[PDB]
């Protein structure tokens, strides 16, 4: 056996000198060096330290503003409370499973720890597809005479926690679980077993296909309508120089969101994707360590880009950190 | 302009220094060496010598042995025609066109290359979801008391030549078009210009998410189904082991045929889908030139994989070859 399976878990070590123990039990240390863990830890920390403040910012200045009630904002200010959930519902127990190099929660912290990075990761990608979709309606004005104001924003918003929790849920009642991944300090969605019992197969399948490919293809599908408009479906809808200037910040902006996504969860993906496809093959602790954590780094990423490419919200966060001036 | 737009072209190189020409009026030789339009040459010779007779090979055993009348055996043989396809309609003119350095039969040869070489590509790509479907039935048999026999075998073929037909004919018609790639001497969809006329933006799309996705979506979900049932699915089927030794000889072979498939066709996948969201930018006509012809050994590729790994398939042929004794 490459690996150890255990009743739920799954280490990437070989038993053979029977030092393996399960990560709800014990420490993991003969997977790696102690330094390594401490690494992770350290890392969590920085997520933990970055995370907070800047999601709680987003979340903080967008209520204080009036004026930022466009879908973009809602948007952004739904990643920050999703990011919010995140850092506090996982990555602190990921940070503690990487302290004591195992998950002491036992697999209570791991469902946490699943969940939670399932969870933010979904919001996010769903909410490219309202972003996408809005950006689609916004800038080519295809159905009708509709408002994409508010009230669709609220919806949309909506829509992108049912849609994640769909995905990330499951696991937790009986279809596929959580389980420990790498150096057994974080948990994703079982791609080592078969255990027919909580039907993972099938599970793997739904989430790639639903909660991976779909949104892909949507989102893609708006990329295509607004290639093809800003060449020459945009020339006859006569689109003012003055508000592409700013209509053109706003898609950009999206499509960065969409590139940082794909940089930050394709290596998971793959991964994740292979392992699946080569079940019980002889793979390390470290093959999965790298991009799950990598991946981690999506509770930080967005706000980042969005104080970075929005004037708007930008200048709104300096003057509620400056208090009155460098508004709404 | 890091390349040369033209009315039904888009050449990979700037044309600061005004020896770039339509690919359509005169050779191409300043894309690249000579030579190196002699190995495709070369090249498109050696698959035109062996793809000839390995499919019609396969064609012809086919048809001669009665026995070989199971879904498979009409799927390859399906492949065998869509290959000699690929062969006589496309490569005979891709050889040429290597031959002179450009297209010298004009948009109705680079319409030629790029419709057998699309048709021969999809028509493997949904033959293989055909082959899924029907060991998905034949091996977990969800459906009730259903046969997936001869006549289904015929629908199955149908099938593959609609679907692939409606991803190669629409670009001959007003719905995007073939256009030269690369070296100039083959030709696919064109991912290169926006061309609104034809709606080039919205084929792409449509492409890639109905004729590569989808497709794909469709054989991964019965991989899945496969590989549970194989595990706990069909130890309660009371598949006798002398059985699924034979019918594990045929599952294995799809796998292969499909991973083959990935490997032959990704590596033009992704060329594409790059140039398509990266339009206008600075690539070689090596870029594309690789990936394409590399993709063209997918009219050898099938048959050679059937002969090796289906052993009745194989004794036939060498019964075939060698008159009587080496039977159906
Ligand atoms: C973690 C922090 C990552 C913050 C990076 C976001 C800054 C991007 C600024 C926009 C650049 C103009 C074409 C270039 C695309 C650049 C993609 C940058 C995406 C950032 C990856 C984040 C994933 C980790
Ligand atoms: C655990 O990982 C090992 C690799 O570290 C896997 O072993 C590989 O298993 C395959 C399948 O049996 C071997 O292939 C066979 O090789 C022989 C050559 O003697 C050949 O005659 C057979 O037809 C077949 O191709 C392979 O050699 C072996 N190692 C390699 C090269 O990767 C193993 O499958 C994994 N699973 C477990 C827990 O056993
Ligand atoms: C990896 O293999 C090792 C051994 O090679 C496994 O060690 C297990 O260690 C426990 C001690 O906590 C053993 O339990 C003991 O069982 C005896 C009865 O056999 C009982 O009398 C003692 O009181 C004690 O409970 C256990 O037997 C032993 N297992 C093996 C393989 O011998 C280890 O569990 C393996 N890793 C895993 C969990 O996959
Ligand atoms: C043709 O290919 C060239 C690259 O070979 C493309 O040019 C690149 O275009 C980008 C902008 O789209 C340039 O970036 C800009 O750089 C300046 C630094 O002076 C910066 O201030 C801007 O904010 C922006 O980042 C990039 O430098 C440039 N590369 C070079 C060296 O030319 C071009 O887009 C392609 N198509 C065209 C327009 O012909
Ligand atoms: C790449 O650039 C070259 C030149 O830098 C393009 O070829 C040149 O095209 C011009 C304009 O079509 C030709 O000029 C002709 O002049 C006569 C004057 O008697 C006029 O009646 C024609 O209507 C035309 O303007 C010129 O002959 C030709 N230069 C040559 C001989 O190579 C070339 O078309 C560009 N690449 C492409 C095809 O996009
Ligand atoms: C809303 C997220 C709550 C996640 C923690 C609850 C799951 C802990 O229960 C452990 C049972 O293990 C089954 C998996
Ligand atoms: C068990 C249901 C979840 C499967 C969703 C994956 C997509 C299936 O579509 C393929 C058609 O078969
Ligand atoms: C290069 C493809 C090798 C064929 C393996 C079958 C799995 C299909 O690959 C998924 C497509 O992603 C392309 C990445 O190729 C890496 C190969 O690793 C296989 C991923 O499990
Ligand atoms: C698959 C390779 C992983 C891709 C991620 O590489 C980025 C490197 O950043 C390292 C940060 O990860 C923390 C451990
Ligand atoms: C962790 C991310 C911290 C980013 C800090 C952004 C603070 C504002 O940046 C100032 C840069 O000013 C450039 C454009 O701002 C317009 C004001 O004039
Ligand atoms: C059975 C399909 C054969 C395809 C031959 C196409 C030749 C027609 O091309 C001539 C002009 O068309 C160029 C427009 O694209
Ligand atoms: C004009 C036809 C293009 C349709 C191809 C994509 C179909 C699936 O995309 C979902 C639509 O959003
Ligand atoms: C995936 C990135 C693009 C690289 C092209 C892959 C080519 C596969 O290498 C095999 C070599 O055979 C190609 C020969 O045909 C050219 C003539
Ligand atoms: C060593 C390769 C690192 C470069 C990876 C770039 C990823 C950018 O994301 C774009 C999404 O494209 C899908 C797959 O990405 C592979 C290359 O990206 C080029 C886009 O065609
Ligand atoms: C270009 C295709 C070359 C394929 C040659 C296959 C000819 C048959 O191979 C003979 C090898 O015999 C091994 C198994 O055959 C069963 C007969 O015993
Ligand atoms: C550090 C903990 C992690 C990365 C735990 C679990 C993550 C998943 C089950 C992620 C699933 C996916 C998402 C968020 C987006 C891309 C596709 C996906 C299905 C791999
Ligand atoms: C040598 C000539 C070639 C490769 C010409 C054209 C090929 C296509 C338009 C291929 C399309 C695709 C196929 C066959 C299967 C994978 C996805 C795809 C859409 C790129
Ligand atoms: C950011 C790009 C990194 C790769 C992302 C896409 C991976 C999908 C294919 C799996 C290949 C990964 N690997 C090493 C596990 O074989
Ligand atoms: C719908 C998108 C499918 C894209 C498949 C991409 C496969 C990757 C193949 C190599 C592409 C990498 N690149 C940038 C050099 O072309
Ligand atoms: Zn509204
Ligand atoms: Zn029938």
């Amino acid at each position: 056996m490459n690996g150890t399976e255990g009743p739920n878990f799954y280490v990437p070590f070989s038993n053979k000198t029977g030092v393996v123990r399960s990560p709800f039990e014990a420490p993991q240390y003969y997977l790696a060096e102690p330094w390594q863990f401490s690494m992770l830890a350290a890392y969590m920390f920085l997520l933990i330290m970055l995370g907070f403040p800047i999601n709680f910012l987003t979340l903080y200045v967008t209520v204080q503003h009036k004026k930022l009630r466009t879908p973009l904002n809602y948007i952004l200010l739904n990643l920050a409370v999703a990011d919010l959930f995140m850092v506090f519902g996982g990555f602190t127990t990921t940070l503690y499973t990487s302290l004591h190099g195992y998950f002491v929660f036992g697999p209570t912290g791991c469902n946490l720890e699943g969940f939670f990075a399932t969870l933010g990761g979904e919001i996010a990608l769903w909410s490219l597809v309202v972003l996408a979709i809005e950006r689609y309606v916004v800038v080519c004005k295809p159905m009708s005479n509709f408002r994409f104001g508010e009230n669709h924003a609220i919806m949309g918003v909506a829509f992108t926690w049912v849609m994640a929790l769909a995905c990330a849920a499951p696991p937790l009642v009986g279809w596929s679980r959580y389980i420990p991944e790498g150096m057994q300090c974080s948990c994703g969605i079982d791609y080592y077993t078969p255990h027919e019992e909580t039907n993972n197969e099938s599970f793997v399948i739904y989430m790639f296909v639903v909660h991976f490919i779909i949104p892909l293809i949507v989102i893609f599908f708006c990329y295509g309508q607004l290639v093809f408009t800003v060449k020459e479906a945009a020339a006859q809808q006569q689109e003012s120089a003055t508000t592409q200037k700013a209509e053109k910040e706003v898609t950009r902006m999206v499509i960065i969101m969409v590139i940082a996504f794909l940089i930050c969860w394709l290596p998971y993906a793959g991964v994740a994707f292979y392992i699946f496809t080569h079940q019980g093959s002889d793979f390390g602790p470290i093959f999965m360590t790298i991009p799950a954590f990598f991946a981690k780094t999506s509770a930080v990423y967005n706000p980042v880009i969005y104080i970075m490419m929005n004037k708007q919200f930008r200048n709104c966060m300096v003057t509620t950190l400056c208090c009155g001036k460098n508004d709404d």
